[PDB]
């Protein structure tokens, strides 16, 4: 339960984060390789977050999925805070994405439905991740799905306040909000997955705010009818008209397509 920074060796970094770096690294007893997840005191102290970092861990240490990252522990010294987590070798489904431009509609449906079962677990605990984007999906040793970075994670319902990409209008706005904004996430995911890029993406912060207030997107002309209807129920301007998960899972285009 106990550990120090003297318990691991530091392999190269694993990608960048906005607190601190994440690096590759091996417990010298076991030989056990993880992720190490290294924040700063003094940036989560001028930033105010030193409380939602003790949610991120609270919330994914008790999390027990096979499509969820594992949080094992954590230590810190003077300087700063360290996150154990579960190494997913095949990197971000991010990368994937810029490498291959587009997935087809059996990988993409394939992911909807990982992604839909891992957040029905979360929001069956009442945990609202916020924060769903291919940069915190991470692939495991058989491309399986892992959904990471519990940063932004609170307990439904929450009036708590990167790119504005993947969130929905009331979290935008700085409105009461519920499991319902996973939904939305999921399905800007999913015309992500198919289109090469998320439906809301602008130049500017104050353009893509105000395509996702008027739920402002089109589909190119690739885009299937199942496809186009999936993505089209997901995101709805009204939370309450967002599907319930199950039927996002029983969805023709997604038993049809997946796995
Ligand atoms: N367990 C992991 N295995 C492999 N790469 C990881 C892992 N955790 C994070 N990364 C990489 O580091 C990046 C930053 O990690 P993350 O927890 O998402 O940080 P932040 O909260 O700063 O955005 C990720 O997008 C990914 O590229
Ligand atoms: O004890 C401390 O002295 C302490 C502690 C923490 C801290 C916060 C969250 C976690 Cl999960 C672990 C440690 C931080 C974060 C910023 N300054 C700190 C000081
Ligand atoms: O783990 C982190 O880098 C941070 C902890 C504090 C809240 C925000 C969070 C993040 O950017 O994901
Ligand atoms: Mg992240
Ligand atoms: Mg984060």
């Amino acid at each position: 339960r106990q550990w120090a920074l003297e318990d691991f060796e530091i392999g190269r970094p694993l990608g960048k984060g906005k607190f601190g770096n994440v690096y590759l690294a091996r417990e010298k007893q076991s030989k056990f390789i993880l992720a190490l997840k290294v924040l700063f005191k003094a940036q989560l102290e001028k930033a105010g977050v030193e409380h939602q970092l003790r949610r991120e861990v609270e919330i994914q240490s008790h999390l027990r999925h096979p499509n969820i990252l594992r949080l094992y522990g954590y230590f810190h010294d003077a300087t700063r805070v360290y996150l154990i987590l579960e190494y997913a070798p095949l990197g971000t489904v991010y990368r994937e994405l810029q490498k291959l431009s587009k997935f087809d509609e059996q990988r993409t449906a394939t992911y909807i439905t990982e992604l839909a079962n891992a957040l029905s677990y979360c929001h069956s605990k009442r945990v609202i991740h916020r924060d769903i984007k291919p940069e915190n999906l991470l692939l495991g040793s058989a491309g399986e799905l892992k959904i990471a970075d519990f940063g932004w994670s609170v307990h439904a319902p929450s009036s708590r306040r990167g790119t504005l990409d993947y969130l929905p209008p009331e979290m935008i706005e700085g409105r009461m909000h519920d499991e319902k904004v996973d939904l939305w996430s999921l399905g800007v995911l999913c015309y992500e997955f198919l289109v090469g890029k998320p439906p809301f993406e602008a130049n500017t912060y104050q353009e893509t705010y105000k395509r996702i207030s008027r739920v402002e997107f089109t589909f190119p002309d690739f885009v299937t009818e199942g496809a186009r209807d999936l993505i089209s129920r997901l995101l709805k301007h009204n939370p309450s008209q967002r599907p319930m998960l199950r039927e996002v899972l029983e969805h023709p285009w997604i038993t049809a397509n997946s796995s």
